[PDB]
């Protein structure tokens, strides 16, 4: 298929080919903090990341994707709401066409300029990321907000590659990536059961959305909007915006890691 | 000079370093019913580059793995810590017998050995030397060792020991994946304390992990084959190098977990 974020193929149209778009556990969501409850049963979060696990960065047409060697438990997410070990697989980013909004999750009506997703899968139960994405307990995703602020030096390894991956399908070697340092200092989070935010919109994600944003400067953010959603030899169109709006909770409750 | 033998060992260290009898000395008894769970403590944020290790030596008091601490390739953040603490050195404490070799003791349980991973506050101080004399200067991660399966990462250290038998001997050592050596759970206790060797400076934020890592008996025993004496001196073996627990003196020990 040819879903994307343009007029005819964008979010409002995804239900034409992916009716789970109007499902009961869709993401992203709005977090109403007055209705969130602290859950003391959550375990400490554990983030063990190895910079050598990163392999390549590519333009998927819908974002950049940093892909990690995942046949190995060198980079794993454990604890918090999770049972077992979730292997790091992917990092990508969502933004809007201007700085004032662009994040996917929205907390008490506040948008941010962008939102990073860190995708992991349950290799204690499932044989592959692809399989795990079809199971309710299969995926765990960290959401990190990016607010306009002074430039963030931890985005340089990414931003330095963008010209090399301007067209859809381009890739480049990308290793020795310090993902850990791209996370904010506080890992306090909200957690809820939801979905991929792109087709196929599978309801397989335990979301772990960090409260504290990181910074990005407008000049850094603008470079992402210079990526294309089209391949070499196809009429050029820019990936100026790639975020899905929040979907209704439909009865789900959001839990907080913090009082 | 100070050591761990009868005339120069821990009970005599105060005779040359009077802070041995200070109010924030380490190690301690960790009594779990007395520890305070603190929800403000953060999970450890750990980044260790395997290329940072450069040299292993025999100090006469332990082995020491020295890391290149020129810049922030290998840092510890989070936990109880404000700011970034740069990796400097790793060393080990053990005893003459496998069931009593750690420094920290948990509800009376000694472990077979204890690894110390030493870091310094480069966000506030320009060097390890300046950080080592200030109460927020150092962060040390303590990791217990229990007897079990040979540890393939510790085998890399044990393989070097014949080459550093004498005090002052050094040999090149790198590609040490310290992050992978750590146990599965990074839950910890923390308290303010000190170096556990002279000069016993009270500059250490201690972070003691609850879950041990394993080592075989035979691997552990090889560390007792190091000498506390230099080439040309009468040989004496480092069969034990752990300091006894010190009075808590009203410090609060906190837990990251409950
Ligand atoms: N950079 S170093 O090799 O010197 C050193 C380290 F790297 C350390 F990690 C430590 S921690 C104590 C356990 O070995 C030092 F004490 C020292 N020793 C220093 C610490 C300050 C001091 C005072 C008097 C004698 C020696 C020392
Ligand atoms: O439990 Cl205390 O030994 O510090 O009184
Ligand atoms: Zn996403
Ligand atoms: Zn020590």
């Amino acid at each position: 298929l040819s879903w994307g974020y343009r007029e005819h193929n964008g979010p409002i149209h995804w239900k034409e080919f992916f009716p789970i778009a109007d499902g009961d556990q869709q993401s992203p969501i709005e977090i109403k903090t007055k209705e969130v409850k602290y859950d003391s049963s959550l375990r400490p979060l554990s983030i063990k990341y190895d910079p050598s696990s990163a392999k390549i960065i590519s333009n998927s047409g819908h974002s950049f994707n940093v892909d990690f060697d995942d046949t190995e438990n060198k980079s794993v997410l454990r604890g918090g709401p999770l049972t077992g070990s979730y292997r790091l697989r992917q990092v990508h980013l969502h933004w809007g066409s201007a700085d004032d909004h662009g994040s996917e999750h929205i907390v008490d009506g506040v948008s941010y300029a962008a939102e990073l997703h860190v995708v992991h899968w349950n290799s204690d139960k499932y044989p592959s990321f692809v399989e795990a994405a079809h199971e309710p307990d299969g995926l765990a995703v960290l959401g990190v907000f990016l607010q306009i602020g002074e430039p963030n030096s931890q985005l340089q390894k990414i931003t330095d590659t963008l010209d090399s991956i301007k067209e859809k399908g381009k890739q480049t070697r990308f290793t020795n990536f310090d993902l850990l340092s791209l996370l904010p200092p506080s890992w306090d989070y909200w957690t809820y059961p939801g979905s991929l935010t792109v087709p196929p919109l599978l309801e397989s994600v335990t979301w772990i959305v960090l409260k504290q944003p990181i910074n990005i400067s407008s000049q850094q953010l603008a470079k992402f909007r210079s990526l294309l959603c089209t391949a070499e030899g196809e009429a050029a169109a820019f990936l100026v915006s790639n975020h899905r709006p929040p979907q209704p909770l439909k009865g789900r409750k959001v839990r907080a890691s913090f009082h």
